[PDB]
RNA sequence: AAGUGUUUAAGGGCGCAUGGUGGAUGCCUUGGCACUGGGAGCCGAUGAAGGACGUAGGAGGCUGCGAUAAGCCUCGGGG
């Protein structure tokens, strides 16, 4: 539910809010992984690339 | 009565058999060498060449990539 089309539909403020949410989620995932209580360790990569997508869409909007 | 007389192997040699070590030989190849015909003949302050440190769920090397970190977006090809 984080496809580039959806991200581009979202607004700049909404994109930054989803950006911060994904950063909080990545922080939580890192902490669970370090404590040994993250079953789906691919969540880290999924959230990292979701952050990458949010940056990419924001920078695309900044450029034009 | 005198004389004659094979008979041992601590070890060694030679040879044969049978092994070990070693990595020659033969047959190869993932790699090189010399060229041929084309492309491009420059990259860099829009920060180059080259790197240090990082980066995957897990340690390191090589590879890729830079805190968007074996990756992000768009457009194509393929299934």
């Amino acid at each position: 539910g984080t496809t580039p089309g959806e991200l581009r539909e979202l607004t700049d403020d909404e994109l930054k809010d989803k950006l911060r949410e994904s950063k909080e989620e990545l922080f939580n995932l890192r902490f669970q992984m370090a404590t040994g209580q993250l079953s789906n360790n691919r969540r880290l990569r999924t959230v990292r690339q979701e952050i990458a997508r949010v940056y990419t869409v924001l920078r695309e909007r900044e450029l034009g």
